């Protein structure tokens, strides 16, 4: 299923790359603003990405507000706009 | 149900003006550029999409947008904040 991760940050671009960069390796990659998303893997691969992130000592004073959620009927409306 | 549109843009600046036409069909900016209503159903967001398309210049500054619904809403504030 389609898994994202959002956040809100009190910190820049180098916490948004170091977060990014733990993302990643969970095949997590940043879509569209702040969202991260991983069109592929299930709910054990998004708990190791929270999990990783947990480790960082920082991340706890940094991030205000984090949330994770399945998408569905993920939908392109670029076209839909663009006439 | 829970429906979000998120965006990329090209050219705080006219984040208020994209921001201000969502607002008048409940999509409110919850974390970055996500909008977000938990209200509503598809008619709504449809005509939100209507009421930005009407928007002369948002076809040039848009590079791209997708509409969709969130399923498990969850807060890992405090699973991260511990």
């Amino acid at each position: 299923a389609m898994y994202a991760i959002a956040f809100n940050l009190v910190v820049v671009q180098e916490a948004y790359t170091d977060i990014g960069a733990v993302l990643a390796k969970f095949g997590f990659v940043r879509t569209q603003g702040s969202l991260y998303t991983n069109m592929n893997e299930d709910m054990a691969n998004l708990f190791q990405a929270m999990n990783a992130l947990k480790q960082l000592a920082w991340i706890s004073q940094s991030v205000r507000d984090i949330r994770a959620f399945r998408i569905e009927q993920w939908s392109d409306f670029t076209d839909f706009i663009r006439n």
